[PDB]
């Protein structure tokens, strides 16, 4: 209110393929220039299919700041069909992950009555698919095209959050993301798995127990909540 | 989707590469072109006739902002307008000052419109006689209405350099969109003025709920 936004923290780079353009928070700077060059290598193979998301939206999560960042909520790919670029985010509430998440937190925290939950809209939460894309209609179908650049992205996450959730046991076997230094990690199942609603609840209300011991300040899921 | 197309045109440069986003135009461009190029490929040009359409190969659905002169430089144009890459013409040295003055920018080598996210650059007519601003009007006439009533299709705000330059171009938009007429970049002494103009682009972009140019984005170091 009263300053006229200039994007003054806003870079770009330009790629070989679409999107052509991507543009991209500060925080990301370190990892753009090799982001770039791995992806000229494999937007080919990419762009030979319909994907979710489409590639004008691959990238969009890469204006989210960093340095405001304390919890990474990850998935291992964009949702099979109808992927916005926001992780997790269903605009319409159909999608069967961000539904059981936010049962979850209706659970956590009492709140019952709600239309939506996004949990791209929490402070200090950035949530994040591993992979960028799939093949329209087929999980992981883009691993090996995105498995350098999900390792470097995923890494330059990790260096600012200070807890790690990946949603997958199966899901993220072996994907080898070297992490430069170790980061309270927890590996929980899958949203849309079954009978396990008490492990899936009782993952994201550790995550704040988490932070505490990291005299880092708790994150408040209820903002995700669309009314 | 989103890739490159190509169409063929009678004479030099023969072949037309281009972002599908043009698509709708293309057919009559070639058209349009056929009937002129003749005329046109007798002078030596600035840029070379394989530079003509090279910004066509910009996509659209990305663009909120037109930056647009008359045409492109005198000598040395590359095709890409405003760009120069020693950094001696003097319009983009222009610019590039009241960026600077607009940012805080102090330390750079040099700038160029083409590489900021939501900008495409444009040069109305796309040639001209070597040596001589404006000698091109006649034969791109009509391709430079068809090609800028596109163009607005797709921005937010078209931003026209030169207030005499753009006096009775007549392109005439299907559907009028915001449109700044602000000096020649290389005018005397207004640089109140060409700075605020670069400034207020985000204001009516802001209002029209698109996200800000960051102009610094052109800066080469």
């Amino acid at each position: 209110s009263g300053l006229v936004p200039r994007g003054s923290h806003m870079n770009s780079v330009t790629v070989s393929h679409a999107p052509y353009t991507i543009t991209y928070h500060n925080d990301w700077e370190p990892v753009m220039s090799q982001l770039v060059e791995f992806y000229n290598e494999v937007a080919s193979w990419l762009l030979r299919d319909e994907t979710s998301p489409i590639p004008d939206k691959f990238f969009i999560q890469l204006k989210q700041p960093l340095r405001n960042k304390r919890v990474c909520v990850c998935g291992i790919d964009p949702y099979p069909k109808d992927g916005t670029g926001v992780p997790f985010e269903s605009p319409n509430f159909t999608k069967k992950s961000i539904k059981e998440i936010a049962s979850s937190i209706s659970r956590l925290t009492g709140v019952i009555d709600y239309k939506g939950y996004n949990l791209n809209i929490i402070d200090g939460v950035i949530p994040w698919n591993y992979y960028l894309s799939c093949k329209l209609g087929e999980t992981k179908s883009h691993a090996i095209y995105w498995d350098k650049i999900s390792k470097l992205l995923l890494q330059h996450i990790t260096k600012h959050v200070s807890v790690l959730y990946c949603l997958g046991k199966t899901d993220f076997s072996n994907i080898r993301a070297k992490l430069e230094s170790p980061v309270t990690t927890i590996v929980g199942y899958h949203p849309a798995a079954r009978d396990r609603q008490f492990e899936k609840d009782r993952s994201f209300e550790i995550i704040n127990v988490l932070l505490e011991l990291d005299n880092k300040a708790p994150i408040n899921w209820a903002q995700g909540f669309i009314y």
